[PDB]
């Protein structure tokens, strides 16, 4: 797949009494990595929001293989496992500061009008985004491995 | 003073690695208590937002006398130390599950227009809120001590 | 199934700039619900931690059917879908103030030693929790439907 | 004074319903910036915790001069306004992407034993930290203006 790599430094505030990063904070890290993937493809989510279209998460999955600690510097690998004009599924891997796989997960996102909350086809409102995502989907299907920067 | 009392149950998620409630979370508890005070005076902040006026915090102060632990049930005492048509200063005391004073603090709030962020006089926009806050201020100045409910 | 209902009132701090409850905050609400389930069944997670045992989440799933717009009072339905002495899977449903199904999800939990993070068996460290979970599991397999709550010995 | 500059990029998760950074999240930004100051001075707070000493906040002030609308890259300026072997007071300034002063604030910290939460004197446990903070206090009193950073022995 076409993937991005995002570096995140764990915060003390993100710890819990167990002494590890609280499991509920991982969605925030996925969101930082997903917005970094979007940036690196050449797009701005902040831009899309400026146009009255929002992109909610419809499904979150996190699988915690190893705990993460403060003050680890981690890397998040992000890619789009499935793209269609109605929904996208992002997948993630988090590597700990020793380079080991600590976490896997996924998020499904759709796009909806902000007034209505009604879903929308991305090719009708953002054909530039659609073209890029469709291109990437075809590269992923062919087995291309590339880091976008 | 005229005061409210708000019960809050500490969450596991609100802990940090030290094994106490993280200091940054206290603003959230002051907000819960302040919105409870407003509700018990007979108003709804959500109502105010529906009219296009929002009320940002301009100053936060927290003095931590004792740590608080999961799963303590605490009580927050809230009052308006100072009311004017341009700002309000709320004060707080947090009592831990043994009834000891754990925390004091304060928040200053103003009211601004949502679209421009420009400050407003409460009396011009919400005369009924103004009348209530004014009436409380005068009871406070007389040294009246009562729990609102 | 044997289930609990927990009421949660959304907080302003839990909103994002869409005016909805931020999707990352739902894990906290599942925690509140799950700890309420355990209490209603007769047990205290803080008492487990006093013995030097912690119970972390090892898998999280949340499926968002409807946005939750603040303000809102919600009800969280919790039950144990699968119990074994090494891991439990809790499932959840969140209803909004109108009674509509807003969210579903699940959490897998293990128990470990606080010091080494080594996994332990619930029956060896907490035989009373094991007996209760094992009884629930059998009732759930028989299709019993019961709301547990304080003050009623409903099992 | 002797100060650090920490860059923070705001997260969508940090926003509330007004579309601004929620006022309760600023403490976490002061934490990031304080830990950056500590690291740039040559120390690791993780290492302090390995030795069984923790350093909690005992007083928090935040004065919000301008809202911080998401997205934003901000710069946090941190310094130690007062050091003694029993407590430290850090001060902060946050500048927005336009260079404007958005926020000021302070945090008072002590050091305590992790097991008993009893307070300690920094000089009895960490003579290196005490010597560095005492030097910096002297330089701050004389009016020196220096940005500390990695790779430059600015003191």
């Amino acid at each position: 797949m076409i993937y991005s790599i995002t570096e995140i430094e764990a915060r003390y505030a993100e710890t819990d009494k167990m002494g590890v990063i609280y499991h509920g904070n991982y969605a925030t890290w996925f969101e930082v990595a997903r917005l970094d993937y979007i940036s690196k493809l050449g797009f701005s989510y902040a831009d899309m929001e400026k146009q009255g279209i929002i992109s909610p998460v419809t499904d979150l999955n996190v699988n915690y293989k190893k705990s993460i600690f403060y003050p680890e510097k981690v890397k998040v690998k992000t890619w789009v496992e499935k793209y269609s004009r109605l929904r996208s599924v992002y997948k993630y891997e988090i590597f700990n500061e020793k380079g080991e796989l600590a976490t896997t997960g996924s998020t499904e996102l759709i796009c909806i009008k902000e007034d209505t909350f009604k879903p929308i086809r991305l090719d009708r409102y953002f054909p530039d985004w659609h073209e890029a995502y469709s291109k990437v989907q075809a590269l992923n299907n062919e087995g291309k491995i590339v880091e976008i920067m």
